[PDB]
């Protein structure tokens, strides 16, 4: 399966996001092609689309803006093709970050939506 | 110590697996070579093993996985030669190393330990 | 805002300490200086100086070492002119490392205290 080739252009699962930022931006658009063109050719393949920001601000906030994080990222998906039916969006906010610093090295790592199959 | 030596071959601990097996490769035999005969040269020092999984299917199969990367590695350490030192435990894909959600962090996860007690 | 401009010297958020010591380097002077300038400028801004140790020793132990080295950067910063209402100094032990390892490399990552403002 492509989806666990780890030399796939599916290898890669993540879209990055700047500081206090929903938009999906355009160097992103190849890597959602890439995944749209598996969900459209694979049409029982379900992905959960998983937004997360830096620790920045409330934990409020951040939960609205990885939510966003997603919902960006499921939008884009979506207007590629991807039928509504095999994506859904949730946020993990500041919640579940990757890298553990309290720098930029670490916070631009944690400013990601992440996808992920469920397998 | 040899076991408190950063510096030591000992210091290497963990042996990885690939995608959906819990076959040993021959590239970590020399590891498992040293280890062995640093637990028959200190017949009083035990090491739990450790198997892992990364995230991909269920909960009750990677437990089961995990199981047999332990099992698997116990099993190459007994073939090098004691049974009462070693024990074999699973901790599925509950206890990720690297938290990640692609093949960068999962392959860091499908991984046995040995955990000097 | 300098605190969220990577290239700002307020970028730097984190000091690194010697085995077993809580002595801060005087590399680290003037990266205090340019965050004590910066909090003497804003008055309402607070800083948590969070301090960490590496994984020798026992948790009591190093509760404390992480204590004396963040309430020594506080020291320092204070003798900059920083109202000691702008800071707060508290320690982590060896409860929450960054590095995993257990190597020369992941403990002297682990042996820091950091400057974590209130967003
Ligand atoms: O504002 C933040 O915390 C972010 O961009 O993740
Ligand atoms: O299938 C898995 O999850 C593995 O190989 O760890
Ligand atoms: O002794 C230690 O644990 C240290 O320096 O952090």
């Amino acid at each position: 399966d492509p989806l666990n080739d780890p030399n796939s252009p599916l290898a890669k699962r993540s879209i990055y996001f700047d500081f206090d930022s929903y938009s999906v931006k355009d160097e992103y658009q190849p890597l959602m092609q890439q995944h749209a063109q598996y969900l459209k050719s694979h049409p029982q393949r379900h992905v959960l689309i998983q937004g997360n920001t830096d620790e920045r601000g409330t934990s409020e906030y951040n939960l609205a803006l990885g939510q966003k994080r997603a919902e960006a990222v499921r939008r884009a998906m979506a207007l590629l093709g991807v039928n509504d039916s095999q994506m859904e969006a949730v946020s993990l906010g500041k919640e579940k970050p990757q890298a553990t610093g309290h720098d930029e090295a670490s916070w631009a790592q944690n400013r990601r939506a992440d996808l992920v199959y469920q397998q």
